[PDB]
C-alpha cells in the first residue's frame, strides 16, 4: 500500500503510544478481552521419561483486538511494528511450566489498522508432563495449559485461534522426535474461573 | 460491582488512584499494629531430590496476601479488583532461610488489589533448598522443612501467619512427578536483639512405589 | 575528512545530530522502497556439535549494513564516521528460525554511522542451532543451514541481501577449533512474503 | 522510640529525609577520617567442594555495617530504624579477591538505617571460591581463606574491619550440609602492591571444614 | 594532596564536576591525536582447560588506563582522586577476538579519576577463550594467545599499548602455574590496534 512512508509510520507509532495503556486491559463494551492463543511447534529437544520433563520450542501466536488503537488506512500504512513495552499484552502463563520462558525473537508486535494486535514470540521452555509412551508406536501425550495468570474469565477469555492445523507445519525435520497429533481446546480451571487453552501434543521418538 | 468490572476507563482510574497513594518502599503499617502478612505455599512439583547432598528442587505457588487500607476505593459502581504491576506496590520482603538458589519467578509479576484494601500476590517459584531428604525412598518418607520469613522487618513491624494449616495438596501437585505428597504442615514459629516471625513449612513426601 | 576525525567537539555534535534525527523504532524506509539490509555471516568458531540431538554451537560475526540517509552529514571538515550506542539507532529485527538459544552478544553494542547515511553493526555472536549434522565425521562433511530473516517486517518493508557467497570463510575461522570449514554458502530465499538469507555451512571434524 | 515503629507517616517521612541527604556515589567520610566498615561472614552452607579443581561453592550472610551520621535523626517520637532499598544509599564496594563467580544475592536488597546514622546491610550470598581443598576428607579438614576488601578505595578512604562478634558464623550453618565446620577466624589484614602505591585494608576469613563420616 | 582526601563535600563536588563535563559516548581524543589506552592483563587464575577442544576458562585483572584532561581539577586543597561509576564515563570498547563467552565481571564497576585527568579502570574478569592448549601436560606447557583491541574504533581513533610471570597476583591454589606472560603490540586489517597477550602455562604435577 503506502506501507513505506516513514512519516506516516512514525505518526502511527505516536498515536498508538498516546492511546495505549500498557497496564490496563483493553476491554470494549464491557466484555472480556477475547485473546486467542495457538502454539505452533518448532522443536522438541530433550525428553526425560523418568522425570517426565520435556524441553520444547514453539511459536506462541497470540492475538486480540484494541479498537481504540484503530486508524484510517485509506492512504496510510495498514500496519506497523510496535515494541511490546508501548502496549498491553495479556499475562499468559503455562500452568505446568518448570522454567522461565526464554524468548528467542525480537520483542515486537504488529498493530493492524482495524485495531488488531498480534504478538508471536518464538519461545523455548521446559514443562512437566506425561512422557510415558515416548518409545512406542502410539507415542506419548504431553499436555500444556496456557491461560491468564491474574485475570479471570469475566476480565479475559482465552480461546484457540481458528486454525490449529499447520500447528506442526514448521516443525524441524532434524528433531529426534516426530509429532503424531496436536489438539488445541478451550478449558477452564477452578468462585472465579480462569480460562486457558489446553494443548495436547502427541509425539514419539523417531524409530 | 460485577456489572461495571470491564469498564476500561474505570480500570485506568483505579490504577491511577493506587499509583498516587502507593508507597512501594514503606510498610503499610496500620494503627501502630504490625502488617499482617498471610503466607501459604501450594506445592506444584518436586523435581530433583538428592539423598546424598540433602538438596531439593521444588516448584510452588506462593500465596501471599495482606492489606493496605489506604488503597481502598468504593467498588459499588467500579470493578472491585484490578491487576497492578508489583513495582507499583509495596510487597513484603519475604525470604526462605534455607534456600540455596535465587527464587525463579515463572509467572508475570502482577498483584491483585481489591477495593477493600486487600492485596493478593501469588507468583510461581522454582527454587532449590537445603533440608532433610533422608528416608525419601521409605514408606513414611522424608520431611523437608522450609522456613519463610520477613527479611529486614522484625515482628513488631511485620507478622507472618499461615492461611491453610494442613492438607494433602492434591489440588495442585503434578500427577507426573516422581514423588508423592503425604502431608503438608505449616506452623507459625519465631526466631530471635528483636524478633523475626516466620512460617515453618513441612513437606512430607516420598518417591512413588 | 580524515584529518578532522579526532576532533572531539565535532564528534559530540554529530552524535547529538544523530540522536535528534534518528527514530529508533521506525523503519528507515526511504522513497517508498523497502529498507535494504545487507547481512553477512563470518564464522569464527564451532564449539560443540551434537550428533545425537543435531544441535550445533557456533560463534560468528554478524556483519550488518543498511542505509538511513536522513542521518547523513557534510564531512568536508568534520569526521567521516562515528560510533553510536545501538539504543540510539534503529536496528533490523533479524531472527534465526532454527535458533534454539538466545543470541549471546560477545561484543560492545556500538554501531558505526557513516557520513553518507550508512550504518554498520557487526556484533560477535554465540548461538546454538538445530541443524543436520549427519556427516560431520564424514570427509565431505555435514551441512548446517541457518536461516536468518526479519521477524516482523514483510518484504515490502524490509529486504535482506547477503554478500558474499560462497567466498567465505577461511579468513576469520579459528585454526584451533576441532573443526574446519569446507565451504560457506549464503543465498536469498522467501516464503505476504518474508525475505531471508539461508546460510549453508559445510564443515567436518579433523582426522 | 519503639512505641512509634508502626507510624507509617513517620516511616515515610524518614525515607524522604534519607533520600534527600544521601549521596549514593560519595564515601561518607566524617571529619577527614576513613569510613570504618565492619564486615563479618556468617556461613550458612557449603554445597559443592571440587577436589579436582580447588573450588568451593558457599552460602553466607555477609554482615556489613558502617556509620553515616548525616542520615541521623531524632528518636524522640519517630521510629528508631527503617528499611531502605540499597539503590538509595551509598554501599561500600566490597569484593572477594579469590571470587571466581559473581556474588549471587539470595535476599531482598534492603538495608537498615538506624536513627543514629548507622547503616547495616546483610545479604545472603552464594558464591564460588578458589581455595585449598586438600584435607577435606581428613580429620584436620580443609582450610579455605576468603579475603574481602574495598575494590577501589585505599586505606585513607575506607577501613575494612572484622566485627565484635566473631564466633560467627558457626551456629546457623545448616545441619544438612555434607560438611561441618571445625573453626572460623576473621583477622584484619592489609594488602599493599606494585600495581598501586597505596594499601587496601580487608578482612581475611579462614574457613576450616571437613566432610562428615 | 592526601590531607584533604576525606573531605566529603570536596568529593561530592569533584564528582559533580566530572559528571557535568564527561561525555560518556564520545572518545576523549585530545588535540587531533588518538586516545592512548593502556592495557595490561594480570592473571589471577586458570580454571578449566580442554586440550581436546582447545578451550580455556580464565580469571584476570584487566588493567586499563587512559587520559581525559577535561576531567582534571586543581587538587591543591582537594582530593587527588575519587571513584566514579563507569556509566558516568567514557570507557574503551575493548573486545577479545578469540573469546567464546561474554566477559563476566566480578568486581564493582567503578573507575578512579585522578586530578590530572588520568582514568584507571581495572575490573576482574572470568572469560573463556578459544586458544592453543596443545602441550599443556608437557614441561614446556601450552602457549595461549589472547587478542584484545578496540571493537569499533580503528587505529586513527584509538591506540592500545601494553605496560612478566604474574607471580604477584596468580593463585597458589590453581591446578596450573605460569611459566611466562608476554604482551606485544600488533595490528589487524583501515586497521585496528590490539595487544596480543601470550600466556605460557602447564599442569602442576
Ligand atoms: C485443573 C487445571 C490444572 C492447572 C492447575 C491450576 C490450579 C489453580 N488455578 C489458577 C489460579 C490463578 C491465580 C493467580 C494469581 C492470583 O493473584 C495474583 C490469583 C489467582 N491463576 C490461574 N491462571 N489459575
Ligand atoms: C593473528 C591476527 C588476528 C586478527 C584477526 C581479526 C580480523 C577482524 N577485523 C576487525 C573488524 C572490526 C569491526 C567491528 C565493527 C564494525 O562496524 C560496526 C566494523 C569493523 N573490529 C576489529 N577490532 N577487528
Ligand atoms: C522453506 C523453509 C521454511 C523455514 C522458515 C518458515 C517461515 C515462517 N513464517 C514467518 C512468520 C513471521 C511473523 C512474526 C511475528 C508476527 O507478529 C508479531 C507475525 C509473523 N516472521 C517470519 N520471518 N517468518
Ligand atoms: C587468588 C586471588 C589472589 C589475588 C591477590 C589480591 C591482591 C590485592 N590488590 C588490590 C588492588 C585493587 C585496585 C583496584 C582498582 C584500581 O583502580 C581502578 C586500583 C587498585 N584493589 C584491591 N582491593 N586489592
Ligand atoms: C540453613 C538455615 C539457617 C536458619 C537459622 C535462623 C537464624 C535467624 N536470623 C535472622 C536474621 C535477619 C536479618 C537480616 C538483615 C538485617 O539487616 C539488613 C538484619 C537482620 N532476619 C531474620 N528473619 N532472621
Ligand atoms: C478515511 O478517510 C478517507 C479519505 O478521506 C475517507 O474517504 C473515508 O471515508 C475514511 N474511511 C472510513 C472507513 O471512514
Ligand atoms: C460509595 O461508597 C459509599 C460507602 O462509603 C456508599 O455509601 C455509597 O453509596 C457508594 N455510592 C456510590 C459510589 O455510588
Ligand atoms: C559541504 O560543506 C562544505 C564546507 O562548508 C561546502 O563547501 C560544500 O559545498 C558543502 N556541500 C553541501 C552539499 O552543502
Ligand atoms: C530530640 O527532640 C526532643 C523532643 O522530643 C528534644 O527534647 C531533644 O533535645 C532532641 N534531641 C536532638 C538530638 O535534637
Ligand atoms: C590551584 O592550583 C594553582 C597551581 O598553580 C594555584 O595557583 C591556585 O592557588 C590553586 N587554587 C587554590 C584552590 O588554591
Amino acid at each position: 500500500k503506502d506501507d513505506d512512508d516513514k512519516l506516516d509510520r512514525a505518526d502511527i507509532l505516536y498515536n498508538i503510544r498516546q492511546t495505549s495503556r500498557p497496564d490496563v486491559i483493553p476491554t470494549q463494551r464491557d466484555r472480556p478481552v477475547a485473546v486467542s492463543v495457538s502454539l505452533k511447534f518448532i522443536n522438541i529437544l530433550e525428553v526425560n521419561e523418568i522425570t517426565n520433563e520435556v524441553d520444547v520450542v514453539f511459536w506462541q501466536q497470540t492475538t486480540w483486538s484494541d479498537r481504540t488503537l484503530a486508524w484510517n488506512s485509506s492512504h496510510s500504512p495498514d500496519q506497523v511494528s510496535v515494541p511490546i513495552s508501548s502496549l498491553w499484552v495479556p499475562d499468559l502463563a503455562a500452568y505446568n511450566a518448570i522454567s522461565k520462558p526464554e524468548v528467542l525473537t525480537p520483542q515486537l508486535a504488529r498493530v493492524v489498522s482495524d485495531g488488531e494486535v498480534l504478538y508471536m514470540p518464538s519461545i523455548r521452555q521446559r514443562f512437566s508432563c506425561d512422557v510415558s509412551g515416548v518409545d512406542t508406536e502410539s507415542g506419548a501425550t504431553c499436555r500444556i495449559k496456557i491461560g491468564s495468570w491474574t485475570h479471570h474469565s469475566r476480565e479475559i477469555s482465552v480461546d484457540p485461534t481458528t486454525e490449529n492445523s499447520d500447528d506442526s507445519e514448521y516443525f524441524s525435520q532434524y528433531s529426534r522426535f516426530e509429532i503424531l497429533d496436536v489438539t488445541q481446546k478451550k478449558n477452564s480451571v477452578t468462585p472465579e474461573a480462569y480460562e486457558d487453552v489446553e494443548v495436547s501434543l502427541n509425539f514419539r521418538k523417531k524409530g
